[PDB]
């Protein structure tokens, strides 16, 4: 199964990275949504949010040969620098990666149901 | 053998040992930067090692790489981009290139980063051969 998590915890880059090496992957693209510039809070039902996920890791996948996608998402209360999604793609080549990482951030952004909350400490 | 430009110089390694996503990560990280990409460009296999050079001296080298850094930079406001380059004996799996772009949207840092490896592979010559 494709690395795909959604996690209250401080994502891995490193972890996204290695579920989307590979021998044959001469091309890897990640992509990471940080917080930029006060308290911030995701919140998620996640059986929902995962899913969906899925079945957005299941499209992009399906766009070229060897094409290999993995999501974390994070919940909770986020930071300045914080990342809050970490998106990787990986293909033979440069271009079908390209493609399937900005494919899955425009997508995620779309699709994946979530409530954004911002209040001042 | 490593040279990297730090502090405000624009993040620039040439290495002949492994290349760093972290490094070039925190290299485009910043309070205003909400977008940021990375790309790896690995060796792979066509059927096991891959030697590899540049064609000209080092300092050239550095000069086109910092050159292409500013014209991808200047494309659109707040881009940061990021360079990590590796020569000598390599892998299958191993990385040749590590690339970082950012930038306050995610548009301009995917731009950035495509735009980078573009002019990388079309202006800095490398001399190339597969080995068993
Ligand atoms: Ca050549």
């Amino acid at each position: 199964y494709p690395y795909c998590r959604l996690t209250d915890q401080p994502l891995s880059v490193d972890e996204v990275l290695a579920a989307v090496s590979g021998p044959e992957q001469g091309g890897i693209v990640i992509f990471v949504g940080n917080v930029r510039d006060t308290r911030l809070f995701y919140e998620a039902y996640p059986p929902m949010v995962i899913r969906t996920l899925m079945s957005i890791i299941g499209r992009c996948e399906d766009k070229a040969e060897g094409v290999r996608v993995a999501v974390a998402h994070r919940t909770g209360e986020l930071q300045i620098g914080d990342a809050a999604v970490v998106i990787g793609a990986s293909a033979p080549h440069r271009a079908e990666a390209f493609d399937a990482a900005r494919m899955c951030i425009e997508l995620l952004k779309q699709e994946v149901p979530i409530w954004k909350k911002e209040f001042s400490s």
